[PDB]
Order: C-alpha cells, then structure tokens, then sequence
C-alpha cells in the first residue's frame, strides 16, 4: 500500500503518484507533514505533539525574496539534506516524472511561501541543478494542489527566469513537463513575449527574457507570429495583432508579480 493522502498545515490532499516514502509510512491511511520543517509522521498524535514542539515557522536557508507576504527561500541541498529529501518525497506525490529524492546535494531549492501572523506557509517550490550542462533553469516545479491555478505557479516561473537574467544566461525547464506545467509555461511564454512585442528580433526577445530561442519560436509558431525565410525564423506581427491576443480572455487574471527590487540574490 502507498501513501495516498497527506495532511499538511490545514489541508488534506490526495496523492497523484507513488512516492517512495519508507514502507511503514505508506501502509498508513495518511501521512502527516509539518508544514514548516517537512517532517512526515504516521499518526495524528505524533503530528499534534510535533506542532506543539516545532520551533520552525518558515523554510530554512536564506530568504532571497520578500514582497508583502510573498517570500522565496533558497535552500542548498548539501546544507539542508533531510529537509530537501522530505521536500522531494512530498513533490513526488504530485510529479510523475521526478526520479531523484534522496540525492539532493546537486540541487538548490526555491520554496514559495505565503506569510501570515503564524508563519510562512509552503505553497510550492522549484529545484535547479547547481551546474546544468543542458542549460535548464528549472529541474522540477510543483505547486501543491490547493494553490494550483491561482498565480503561484506563474510567479515561480517568472522567478526562475529572473534568476536566469541575473546569471546572464537563457534557460528552459527540464522535460518532460506535466500536463499542467506545459500549459503553465506556454501561457507564461505567450504573456511575456506578447507584452514585449506590444511595448525586435528573436535573439532580442531571448536576451530580454532569458527564454531560449527554441521556446520563443515554438510559442510564436502556436501564436502564428513567425515567418520563415531562407532557413531563419523571423518575427511577423503587427502591433494590433499582439493587442488582439493580449486583451483576450486567457490573460486577464492579475499576476502576483516578481519585483526585481525585492530579489536579493547574487549569481555565484
Ligand atoms: C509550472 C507549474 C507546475 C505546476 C504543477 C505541475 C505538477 C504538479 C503540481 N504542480 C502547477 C502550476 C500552476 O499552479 N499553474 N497555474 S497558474 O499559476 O495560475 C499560471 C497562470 C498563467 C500562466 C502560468 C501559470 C505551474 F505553473
Ligand atoms: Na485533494
Ligand atoms: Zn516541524
């Protein structure tokens, strides 16, 4: 029997996939997770006793973003190994294609939290390889189900690209993406590229956004905004065609924005 239900903070959440928690944890009707330190527990009693004891009220690592009650914590896999393993086991409950849970040393983890008077409540995260040969600026990205489709995933996507900008590189998410990750990236790429086209070559868009050119081109192909000429993709759009796509209904939700002013992060 596998873990199929968890209790984290004030949420109960059904699992989507097998996650390799130890055998005795899976057997339980559900797992109980501290929302701050990510310790997983077998019983409501041990969970309740932990809530009385745990002094964590936020992720470990360094708070590299804070604007109002939105916060990002950066957590090195080698410095905080238990915590990151727990994060990975939690994430594999909702990620089919994630394969790495216990070897967390090569990754850094970016934890999105919503803060209130009692603490910084975990919303989701993305991992990132410390040195990615393939140039991927996201390895796995995961919004917990109660927070999905509410702007947090978009926030985390924008954030991964703000880091890629500060590193003076382009990046792309590691593939395959979930069905919901595909739609989220496509929607984000559209948004960003359309806004820049309204406000330019494919290389310019790439440098301005840190989106790779492949991702730009394939997004413009699906928007039908690219011509082909003698082997080169070329941007073919009129200022009104862009505005037609933008003011359409599928971009009308007000984002949680990444404010670069509030991103205290230096590239190493
Ligand atoms: C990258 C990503 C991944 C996942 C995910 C995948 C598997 C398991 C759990 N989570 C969820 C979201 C999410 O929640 N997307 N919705 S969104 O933030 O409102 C939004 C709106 C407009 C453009 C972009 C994003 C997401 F972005
Ligand atoms: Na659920
Ligand atoms: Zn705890």
């Amino acid at each position: 029997k596998y873990v199929d239900k968890i209790h984290i903070g004030n949420y109960e959440i059904d699992a989507w996939y097998f996650s390799p928690f130890p055998e005795d944890y899976g057997k339980q009707p559900k797992l109980w997770l501290c929302e701050y330190c990510l310790k997983y527990m077998k019983y409501e009693k041990s969970y309740r006793f932990h809530l009385g004891q745990c002094q964590w009220r936020q992720p470990p690592g360094k708070e590299i973003y804070r604007k109002s009650n939105i916060s990002v914590h950066e957590v090195d896999g080698k410095d905080h190994k238990i915590y990151c393993q727990n994060l990975c086991l939690l994430a594999k409950l909702f990620l089919d294609h994630k394969t790495l849970y216990f070897d967390v040393e090569p990754f850094v983890f970016y934890i999105l939290t919503e803060v209130d008077r009692q603490g910084a409540h975990i919303v989701g995260y993305f991992s990132k390889e410390k040195e990615s040969p393939d140039g991927n600026n996201v390895s796995c990205i995961m919004i917990l189900p109660p927070y999905q489709r509410r702007g947090y995933g978009r926030f985390l996507i924008a954030f991964s690209y703000e880091l890629s900008k500060l590193e003076s590189t382009v990046g792309s998410p590691e593939k395959p993406l979930s069905d919901l990750g595909k739609l989220s990236y496509r929607s984000y790429w559209s948004s960003v590229l359309l806004e820049n086209l309204r406000d330019l070559s494919i290389k310019d868009l790439s440098q301005m956004t840190s989106i790779t050119q492949n991702d730009i081109i394939s997004t413009l192909q699906s928007l039908n905004m690219v011509k082909y000429w003698k082997g080169q993709h070329v941007i073919c759009v009129t200022p009104k065609l862009v505005e037609e796509h933008l003011k359409s209904a599928q971009y009308k939700k007000p984002p949680i924005t990444v404010d670069s002013v509030c991103l205290k992060w230096a590239p190493p």
